[PDB]
């Protein structure tokens, strides 16, 4: 018997692609049927894609849950990051989520961190098992769960304490207070009142998966697991199941032609767009590499507004002057497809941690460049675990400064010309492909947490 297993993600594709990716692994891995509750329409375009291609390439097992959201005004969080008030609005529809998972008959529900505080409540009153999927990495899980206690015990009588400084997570390490993501300053932040609310509910649900290995993250992993990091002493099992796995266009076509290793590979994730003066210094930089290059660009957060014409942005000389040697593009490109190519030599990545289990799975080095929310952290465990190197000094969102050609030419030359970047990466590469593996940690917390579902059978 088969059991189901409803899956809630939420907006955009850093928060659907692992969704995605863990249906697949628990069907066609571990005899599940997956039922994927997504809101239509979606911010992006790129998410109605995945979505649609999801649901033809793993039926019959894996289906599509309709989930209709309330109307939610806007008016209340003016400025806010149009997948932050896609977050919100799917929040306040939770309620629809009870019916729903009645009908569906749910072995158990894995909702998104974003919506464990108001998928939870609705969980426990259905009488259905409640497990988070955490989206990033295990730091940043860490340091999700510590937030709460840390903001309790700054607070003085008198007032509620803004700010955020050197984050000591207690058996991890130290966050530095310019990695913290930087809506978090902010404690009415749209973002940090749900991210604070969401890691208060974790310590009181049934399990948490995070899309990472025991290797690539062993101090981080080692305090979930004792719960280290709650001071209450008691804290869900955490279940590593990563890096999970993904599920011909004129770039694949450019990058087949070229040598094995010559590409530098360049995408800052699906939901950003680097201010233009920071965007001509990476063409410059790219030129002045000598190297082979396929660059993403982006012009908006949304897909769907990119309207911004290449030439337009960049240069129509510099797209001239780099015709053959380089490809750019300011479309979609299948990201997971391009970095499993032989002739990709280097990642500059703005961290994402999806983007980074991709290049970890396919042993790429990776150029850490962040720029705003976990991204600096997650530059750390690149530059920690040997998957790449990180520049800390480079500024990221909301500070000022520039990172110039020549830095990001000279960075470019050094990882591609040091044979221990490739090697360390490949080391990662090594580790990843056996932690999914028959044997390896990742495959086995995976079978455990399938266990957990077949044994809540009604
Ligand atoms: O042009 C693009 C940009 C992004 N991605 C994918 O979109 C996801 C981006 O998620 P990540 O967590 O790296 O970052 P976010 O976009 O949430 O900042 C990853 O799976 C990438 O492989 C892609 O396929 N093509
Ligand atoms: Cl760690």
């Amino acid at each position: 018997a088969r059991p189901h297993v409803v899956l809630l993600p939420s907006a955009g594709m850093g928060h659907l692609v692992p969704f995605a990716r863990l249906a697949v692994a628990l069907s066609e891995g571990h005899g599940c049927n997956v039922s994927v509750a997504a809101v239509q329409p979606t911010v992006s375009s790129a998410e109605s894609r995945l979505l649609d291609a999801l649901f033809v390439a793993a039926a019959p097992a894996v289906r599509r849950l309709d989930f209709r959201l309330a109307p939610f005004d806007e008016s209340e969080f003016p400025g806010a990051d149009p997948f932050f008030l896609r977050f919100e609005a799917t929040r306040r529809s939770a309620p629809l989520l009870g019916p729903l998972l009645d009908a569906a008959e749910a072995s158990a529900l894995v909702t998104d961190i974003v919506l464990a505080s108001v998928a939870l409540p609705v969980a426990r009153e259905r009488g259905v098992p409640c497990y988070v999927l955490f989206t990033s990495s295990a730091a940043m899980l860490s340091l999700c769960a510590y937030f709460p206690a840390y903001l309790d015990a700054h607070a003085a009588a008198g007032s509620v304490g803004v700010g955020v400084g050197n984050v000591d997570i207690p058996g991890v390490f130290r966050i530095p207070k310019s990695s913290v993501p930087q809506a978090l300053h902010d404690p009415d932040h749209l973002f940090t009142q749900q991210f604070v609310a969401n890691g208060r509910c974790l310590v009181a649900c049934d399990g948490i998966l995070v899309n990472t290995f025991d290797a690539f993250e062993p101090d981080a992993v080692t305090a979930l697991r004792q719960g280290s990091i709650t001071v209450s002493g008691g804290f869900p099992p955490v279940f590593t199941v990563g890096p999970m796995l993904p599920v011909t266009a004129d770039y694949m076509r450019w990058l087949s032609a070229q040598p094995p290793r010559s590409v530098v590979y360049v995408s800052f994730g699906s939901r950003k767009a680097i201010p233009r003066d920071q965007l001509r210094e990476l063409a410059a930089g790219l030129e002045a590499s000598g190297k082979r290059f396929l660059w993403v660009v982006k012009s908006t957060i949304v897909d769907r507004d990119d309207t911004a014409d290449l030439g337009g942005l960049l240069g129509d000389g510099f797209l001239e002057r780099v015709q053959g040697r380089a490809f750019v593009t300011m479309g979609w490109v299948e990201q997971e497809e391009i970095l499993q190519h032989g002739s990709v030599g280097l990642f500059i990545s703005h961290c994402g941690w999806n983007s980074l289990t991709e290049a970890a799975a396919f042993g790429v080095p990776v150029l850490a460049w962040p720029r705003f929310g976990d991204q600096r952290v997650n530059a750390a465990l690149v530059a920690r675990s040997g998957l790449g190197a990180w520049e800390e000094g480079w500024t990221w969102d909301g500070e000022e400064g520039l990172t110039t050609r020549k830095e990001v030419a000279k960075k470019i030359k050094g990882m591609m010309g040091y044979d221990a970047v490739a090697e360390k990466a490949a080391k990662v590469g090594d580790a990843a492909a056996a932690a999914i593996a028959k044997c390896g940690t990742s495959y086995q917390s995976l079978e455990e947490f399938v266990q957990r579902c077949r044994d809540a059978e009604r």
